């Protein structure tokens, strides 16, 4: 993505943070944090556009930046928790590490199982008490965020295996079990199927449960995606604040990573060779690139003119959808 917009995302989180009451909105902005740092991990920061990639000082940037994303997850674990003034305590000191990067790189001119489980849990909850479309849909993207960033994590009885032993072998089916079940749940909750969406989250939970329990301690569909983008399009035209239009441009950049090897259900009888599956590869990557553009506009705090660039941005979004529409 672009390094200052996801730096001024997780300032401007960071800011939603301090104004939060509850440890659902401490932990959904420290989410969006941890999701601005992941997309902007092989980012590149205005200062060192002319400097190499094995150079000392891009060097220092990339552990320096991974420092910032280590303490979003030992945010998000106290926020995971319930201790949420713990948690809102740990953005305290997330501010002087992104300060202290932001100003080091200045324009010039997270990995743990227990606390994506523990969402996964909180955002079942939140899903429950669901009223319409929109918030089952965010949960549910929340859960496949935190299935995501969990990806390569280990429960705390189980680091000691062995990634080939099936004891840990057995916990990856397990937890790719999981992604598959939340997307699915995201296919339901795209489609208009609120109640069914929710049933769907039913026996999600089951998944959960037995899966969190069995490691306690002592994704995405192309349509589903793709209806995801012109949902979370609904919801920026219907907003005025520099925050909901930078969350729900973050959905839209969460929709578009999570099915970027997705295939439309027109074109997997295809190869990933015939040009018209390549015209779909950089079809689709055209689509983050813009949904990066008006994320900046959107961190600068220009509020129409990231407005402004989502209108031009549902006319890539529905141009794309209907070539590949069945
Ligand atoms: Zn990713």
């Amino acid at each position: 993505a672009d390094w200052e917009a996801a730096m001024l995302t997780l300032l401007m989180m960071l800011k939603v943070i301090e104004k939060a009451d509850n440890a659902a909105q401490v932990l959904t902005a420290l989410w969006f944090m941890a999701l601005a740092a992941e997309m902007a991990a092989l980012a590149t920061p205005p200062k060192l556009e002319d400097k190499s990639p094995a150079s000392p000082e891009m060097i220092d940037f990339r552990v320096g930046f991974e420092e910032l994303a280590t303490e979003i997850g030992k945010a998000i674990k106290l926020a995971a928790l319930g201790k949420v003034k713990e948690a809102q305590a740990a953005a305290e000191q997330l501010k002087t590490t992104v300060n202290a990067h932001w100003q080091k790189y200045r324009g010039g001119g997270a990995a743990d199982w227990e606390a994506a489980m523990l969402t996964l849990l909180m955002m079942l909850k939140v899903i429950e008490k669901a009223d319409n479309a929109a918030q089952v849909l965010t949960a549910l993207w929340f859960m496949a965020l935190a299935a995501h960033m969990a990806a390569l994590a280990t429960p705390p009885k189980l680091e000691d295996k062995s990634p080939a032993s099936p004891e840990m072998i057995d916990f990856r089916v397990g937890f790719e079990e999981l992604a598959t079940e939340i997307g699915k749940a995201i296919k339901l909750a795209a489609l208009g199927k609120v109640k069914e969406a929710q049933a769907a989250a039913e026996q999600l939970k089951t998944t959960v449960n037995a899966h969190w329990q069995k490691y306690r301690g002592g994704a995405a569909d192309w349509e589903a995606a793709m209806l995801t983008l012109l949902m979370m399009l609904k919801v920026i035209e219907k907003a005025d604040n520099a925050a909901q239009v930078l969350t729900a441009l973050w959905f839209m950049a969460l929709a578009a990573h999570m099915a970027a090897l997705a295939t439309p259900p027109k074109l997997e009888d295809k190869s990933p060779a015939s040009p018209e599956m390549i015209d779909f590869r950089v079809g689709f990557e055209e689509l983050a690139t813009e949904i990066g553009k008006a994320i900046k506009l959107a961190a600068l705090g220009k509020v129409k003119e990231a407005q402004a660039a989502a209108e031009q941005l549902k006319t890539t979004v529905n141009a794309h959808w209907q070539k590949y529409r069945s």
